[PDB]
């Protein structure tokens, strides 16, 4: 029996502005901060603890983690910040208002761009300011592994090495893990963990700032899962 | 040539209350939060960046780091939190007001507790609430290595292994390192770095929340150091 807690970052600015975010490094709203703080308080009160946490390199997730740590009195635990946990990359949609985009390209198109397992949004041009190449966060990521766009499928491919190489061993080592990540990177990981089919994942949505608890057996096969609070 | 930036945590509740803190895990005051923020801005404006940061397991140091990372847009960097960077353990003095303590045991006595390199304050009882043993922060540290009190000499000895095993290799590795820690634990590191005598370390005081830049030669020998700011 292992427990693993997932939590999606609190409400970000672009969440609130209903803008596609992906790799753009936007921060938490005040509400996002509340949610993160409330999640940490929830975890504290339910008596949960952590020996390690995993996060992306995007401040909305890390700041959420911070608030969780702050509330749980766990600011001292090792935190692994991984670009592998990054939100799904939204290519040339990053920054665009979702309502405006669906008005322009149709809801269907947008729904494909948002939830197609295998078909990514349109890509960033390699020369877009928003491309990841010159970002210090990715300085050690081999260029050809940095996306200009992603579908969930890419996200799953990107997350898995972090799971296999780091999180799973941490869990089996008996470390109590928190993963603070993103809507679609958590969908990606959860797709893997729950062995969810390509069609079945399409409808999964994870609210901001709600601890999602996984109980895992000795082979790390999910037993059940549940949100806290 | 390398640069290493050191910063003592911003003002803490017990800094303001003039209380020996030690391993008591008190938080930053609002002033302390602002010092931490300002130090970040100052480093950001100076064009400083970091690849890795080292800190203690004490939130006053860690929150300072957070504010720095926040202001510098480096919330994603690896942070090693090590008990080895903890503030010097203050023993049975922890939580006591320094002024009343002086008023009771004498200025000399207090100053020997506070700045004598080799004489520790009086120890915590092993049964004291404040003893470290049940603390998850220290769960993997051998009991015998956990202090009930420390003089600076203990602090040095406690710090050096992190320096040798980890921070020095980072610096040699070409990593740009920030260490966010405490007055005495930095006094201890600096003693080693600058090769300050037992007598001389006595006067060294390190202000809250001010970046202290060391420029190190190839052999990690300080060439110069300066505070950033005023
Ligand atoms: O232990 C403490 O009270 C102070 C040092 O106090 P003095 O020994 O300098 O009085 O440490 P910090 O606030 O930097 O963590």
């Amino acid at each position: 029996m292992y427990k693993l807690v997932l939590i999606r970052h609190g409400e970000s600015t672009w969440n609130k502005e209903n803008r596609f975010t992906g790799w753009v490094d936007v921060d938490l709203t005040e509400q996002g901060n509340r949610e993160a703080r409330q999640a940490g308080q929830l975890l504290k009160e339910a008596g949960y603890t952590f020996d390690i946490a995993y996060t992306s390199v995007l401040k909305r997730a890390i700041r959420t983690l911070w608030h969780v740590q702050d509330q749980m009195d766990l600011m001292y635990v090792p935190v692994v910040h991984s670009w592998r946990l990054n939100e799904r990359h939204y290519g040339a949609l990053s920054g665009l208002n979702k309502a405006e985009t669906a008005a322009k390209y149709g809801d269907e198109q947008v729904l494909v761009w948002r939830r197609s397992y295998d078909t990514p949004p349109p890509a960033l041009e390699p020369g877009d300011e928003r491309a990841p190449y010159a970002d210090p966060r990715y300085a050690k990521v081999p260029r050809e592994q940095l996306p200009l766009t992603e579908c969930l499928k890419d996200t799953v491919a990107r997350v898995l090495p972090l799971w296999n190489e780091s999180i799973a061993p941490a869990v089996k080592a008996g470390k109590q893990v928190l993963i603070a990540a993103h809507g679609n990177s958590l969908r990606a990981l959860i797709k893997y963990l729950d062995g969810i089919s390509d069609a079945d994942i399409v409808g999964l949505n994870i609210p901001n700032g709600v601890p999602l608890v996984y109980e895992l057996d000795e082979s790390l096969t999910p037993i059940r899962h549940y949100y806290l609070g």
